[PDB]
């Protein structure tokens, strides 16, 4: 009903113009880090066979550089995903009898993967003589510090962050929560890495993880930094000689990131880079919009519609029930609105994927899968209007 | 100062409240576009040679007549900017000793060219024997009534309305507007053609001029409905006979609108329609903060922050050149691409006075994005609209006063 | 069987040597287009919007006028066919009151839309006063000299002529050819217009229409000239005046020629161009040996096998005979070879087109329509295979 | 002079003839393989995202298996370079402790760093624990065959084999001559794991390495299987088992080929494939006529005009500076791209003696077309090779022979 909307949208409106005070200042980070690196419309042009010499693709590099407050950056169509991202930091830098230590928790499923867990001999970290374990995180969610300070060895390379909870029930660890961390594990041992998997809270805050301490990040350009119009890759920002080694595993030894035609993906990912501040503020204030309303008939929502935000996440506990929203959320989607969806096979995951998006998998747009983990939209309007409608099913 | 801007952003919030309203309405509608022409990713595919059977060029049509509310719809690469798409519409419907008549005054300076009232032998309307003539408006703006009685004849084929006002010194016509003289014009003859050059005003309103009578009308793709993605384009939206001659001027007779490859264009037209509604919001959202801020510092703004709002169009009169200029290279230095290339006053082919324009811009001459231009001369008016953001509107706009102030 | 085809490459030996000799001298023209013109890597970048300064554009059409011999093209994605190409070149140049003269007979159906005969009221040459009649041909097929004297009047503007046959049952005329009948009008009338439609001639010969005497002619980018590489498209070449006024047509007064984004087309027309010569080479080298072939089993053919070539046309005249071999011609194809084509609507056409093509309607790429007018076929490989294929089935 | 071209010519054209024979075999290889996949256009079909699901991505690679007589292949736009398709293939495949055993001599200069014998901590193989040797060539070229028998152990787990000669000052070797290793490795081992670098040889005899025994192969989509239409990539062909392996080192383990979306690439993949047999053939008369002609004045050549053929590299030693320096020079400035850009001898990273490169081509670094380049040190050996049509060959070499005799 349009009652409750007024009631509900009054309610959050103080904190959805603190979402568009950060979308401001985030606006402001990335127009001034283009101005920085001088951006201009030969920046966009195509780079063929081997790609060296693309200003292009490195000007864009340097761009994401500046905004994220490090040194280099590695952001090509090359690396296929935020997965792929993530590996490629983990293999680039790692070396036979290193240790990894995941102080957050288990981290998503696929991870599993590519560290050795799950698909042994596929030539994952363990298969490399790598060593890897995570710290279970308290009861609460926070961080178990007498446990991490305990399984840190002199093998122990570096530590894996992971900032957003993905399905894990656990709250999204905030910049604050992280520079926590981050002052903890290098106290015990200065030397050690601090890598950051940053998917899903790029500008949703005023800083991101390596102005608190991290050294290196990885994310995936079909979330927030891609604007909505990234149609493909992830991203690795950090310190030069780590950026270095990731690009000498991305490629080869020897060549590294000199080389790797950009083809005609500059244009947009400049253009999405640009936008995603404000798409990203989007996102968020549909997730408080969601949290409200949901609360409004019932639903348990975490986080809330006043919780502190640090990333899209926004999950909505039914605990089939859900069913009828899930497939809801599809229906009020511009792509395929048509194909209901259901469970299936997820490649990188063991276990009602809502996907009607320009983008294929792309979840900065209107997603919703799962308890339902409904996030993303490039407007607020869609997602004001998807969830009023998804909401008058169940 | 942020003090000033304080009190400015709390003085029009209600407004802007009002405009994402508008947005939301238009999201949906578009929205249900998409949905009732079953949208899908195969929509997207690209076609090569002659583009038959091209189900998603259709279907992308379709989805235009649909938020339209027209019975068909011509969105296509190969129409290459707005003035083409009006031109295809003139030339499409148009033949020798018919007659178009402009009820709005003299329109944007281009279509000269086109009618032919400037250069001879280029293939204008008149080097084909059709007609033209255009009806002055009253000096406060609202279009002369009697005069368009007058001068409608039976040879007058098309009455052609621009909604913009775009350099002329006059409002821009709303919705409501454009009705009362569609009525008008209908109540003399009610077979008259009635076409809207609707260009900046696209989901600026509820409603779009063919649902309150326009027969066909014509745009842009870089301006409004590109949403800030599409690289080129122009639309032409109406009655299905009409659509069709338009479709025959495009491209040849006999075949028309059933050819024309796609290529890559498809997605990003689609995601930019899309996205048009929120976009176009950011636009207007900017342009009211535009004019109550230069307002606050003694500049005349044109419209004022608490004027209603048809399209895009936001001019502020400086009437002093250095601060026009200081204005507009500040847009240049506040925008994301050729941030460093400061304009001047250049020289502009056909025209006496200097120009000077900040287009600092991803997609060339696109005008959805922040955009900063004007005719170097007294007032001293400089056009300062569109904007992709809010928020980079904001960030240029408070850049550029700190720059004069 | 193999040893048919020893006999027969031998028997049209000399004659192929004369094809690939043609083609080094035009490969010679257009490499010296792309040197005199400057080309550079900078000019296959893409251009957007209005497409102003688009130097890649202007460059290639440079490129095309300097091959053609004329002093300015128009070659763009803007141009959608061939037959687009042709009626900008009409609407351009004809004004009300003006008279277009065909004196190649009657010019290939989708003109007779064009220019008024069939479909009224549609915009076409009629609607817009402008008048036309073509000079049917003499039962030999040459030119009716007296006839064509006859028809010219004060008001013919313009003189049509089509090199290439299409489905007409007459031979294709040559450069001679076409010279004898430009000298002839311009002795009766030296201001009237020569148009040339040059579809399916390009590079065949030495020498193009202007050349001999062409004001202005046209074709399309998904034959000859796109080297089986252009995706879509025509070129118009001509005086400039002449072409300036097409590129009014094909965009607005005012604008013209200036305007008109070239997006990601610009590499594949270049390099298209480029290989163009030595494609055409290939198709014509098919049609000789396609030639000698079927009238080893009797089948009539024409042009035969040792007649003068001027375009890639080839008929094969069974007089539903031919069925297996149309249908043979799709099923030796690259790409939808299981897809066995049969009659059907072919917009601008009143009346079994064989067309598994990697662009869809070009036909440089190995194509059958119809006596079968079997032409085409990017490598000279592909041509001799398809067509011992195909006969060995009828 | 053309009397010079027309006693080469005619006596080099029963090998030319041959070629062509080869070329038509090749063609029918690669449209049977096209038939056999049922390739439809609906497979050049562009995915974004993640690519899950990419019919025309899985089709390709089924084409190239068919083509190669593979169990499968990896082809994509994600393997940047031939280079980084051989580095997946080793990293895919080799664990800490295994050891690889080339046994063509000591393979192309850049795959130092990938095995590590040149440079540290980069993450090249020797950083992985994983061992490398190379079994020099005997003094006449051919494979050390008691040596490779003594250098094999129970840890050699792969045998390299480098096709093509690259710079190497050996002839390159033939499928006959790599059947004769393949066999003597099996023997010896028969799990050991066969791989052939087999950039330059696609389509220059009528058989590939994986139907004379090969396991694995990899190559560049810039040279032969491009066609001279793929902007970039790289293939694998081989063995299921050891393609989903390096399709794991490619993405990731887990995912691994399931993954990578195509964006624009299909449809110059798929062509540039079915035009690789012609064109590869026309690269391959054009060494032939650079070798007969270079030898008529004087020139050594290598290989020479009648010899055996089995990749595209023609090389002819001046024994003079100013000769090479100006013969490549006149390849540049016969060159479609770049043709006003001479080039002159420059530094090249690692190396002591400058390199010239005549390079004026369409893609970048590709070498299916026309291409010149040698180190500036006796006995200056320039290697003119490649070219898209056997025409642009031809005018260029005549030119640049005009311009040293």
């Amino acid at each position: 009903i349009q009652a409750i909307r007024k009631k509900v949208e009054t309610q959050i409106d103080d904190l959805q113009n603190k979402t568009d005070e950060i979308a401001e200042f985030n606006q402001a980070k990335v127009l001034d880090a283009f101005q920085e690196n001088k951006v201009s419309d030969f920046h966009f042009h195509p780079s063929t066979g081997y790609g060296y010499d693309d200003e292009g693709r490195d000007t864009l590099e340097r761009v994401y550089a500046t905004v994220f407050k490090t040194e280099a950056a590695l952001v090509r169509p090359q690396i296929i995903s935020g997965t792929h991202a993530i590996s490629t930091v983990l293999f680039g830098i790692l070396r036979p009898d290193d240790e990894l230590l995941y102080i957050t928790g288990q981290p998503y499923d696929t991870l599993e993967e590519i560290v050795g867990i799950r698909k042994q001999g596929q030539g994952s970290l363990k298969d490399f003589h790598i060593g890897y374990s995570s710290v279970p995180l308290l009861e609460n969610g926070d961080v178990d510090f007498p446990r991490i300070a305990k399984k840190m060895t002199p093998k122990t390379k570096m530590i894996g962050i992971q900032r957003s909870r993905g399905y894990a029930d656990r709250p999204s660890f905030t910049i604050e929560k992280i520079k926590e961390m981050i002052v903890f594990v290098k106290n015990i041992n200065p030397e050690v890495i601090v890598f950051v998997d940053n998917c899903y809270g790029e500008f949703v805050e005023y800083q991101e993880p390596p102005e608190v301490g991290a050294d290196i990040i990885a994310g995936s350009l079909i979330k927030n930094p891609g604007g909505g119009l990234a149609k493909t890759g992830g991203y690795i920002a950090g310190k030069e000689a780590l950026v270095d080694l990731c690009g000498y595993r991305l490629t080869t030894p020897g060549i590294g990131r000199e080389a790797g035609a950009s083809l005609y993906s500059l244009l947009e990912m400049y253009q999405g880079f640009f936008l995603a501040p404000h798409v990203t503020a989007q996102a968020i204030k549909g997730a408080r919009f969601t949290a409200a309303m949901l609360a409004e008939f019932g639903v348990e929502a975490d986080p809330v519609w006043d919780a502190p935000r640090t990333d899209l996440i926004q999950s909505v506990s039914f605990h089939e029930k859900m069913v009828a929203f899930a497939q809801a959320i599809q229906a009020a989607s511009p792509v395929n609105a048509h194909v209901l969806p259901i469970g299936a096979y997820m490649p990188g995951y063991e276990d009602i994927m809502a996907a009607g998006t320009f983008i294929q998998g792309a979840s900065l747009e209107l997603t919703a899968d799962g308890q339902l983990y409904v996030q993303g939209g490039l407007t607020y309007e869609h997602i004001k209007i998807a969830v009023t409608r998804a909401i008058q099913k169940i």
